[PDB]
């Protein structure tokens, strides 16, 4: 039915919500310290100086394991 | 239709595994540190002194903001 397709939707939405902001092809599973922001792969983390949202500079990445992964 | 019911099924399940393993009610948005399970709300990581997963000493909890917020 059309009501289908509004949780497909949804369910699409939140799936894409935990990948990578920059490689847009793994999952999330780094948090950029002291900031917080918590939105890239190991991969992509490993390779940026400051945060891709709030441009602070990051001081180490943790890596952080979550019950969605 | 019945598909309509298994998309609703999954989206739940989803969105359960984003709530605090201590509390059931409110988001996760904290990580144990050094081990890196994030698995708690604010509140209820505040109070331990060791990881509710591992038993790891907790050094510091590092708030998260994530996409899915
Ligand atoms: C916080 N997540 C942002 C993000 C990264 N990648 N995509 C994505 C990838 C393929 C198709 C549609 C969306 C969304
Ligand atoms: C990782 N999340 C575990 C968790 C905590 N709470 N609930 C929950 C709460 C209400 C209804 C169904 C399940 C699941
Ligand atoms: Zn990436
Ligand atoms: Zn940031
Ligand atoms: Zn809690
Ligand atoms: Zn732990």
């Amino acid at each position: 039915s059309q009501q289908t397709r509004v949780l497909q939707e949804k369910l699409r939405k939140l799936k894409e919500a935990m990948l990578c902001m920059v490689c847009c092809e793994e999952e999330i599973n780094s948090t950029f310290c002291p900031c917080g922001h918590t939105v890239c792969c190991e991969s992509c983390a490993a390779q940026l100086q400051s945060c891709p949202v709030c441009r602070s500079r990051v001081e180490h990445v943790q890596h952080v394991y979550l019950p969605t992964h």
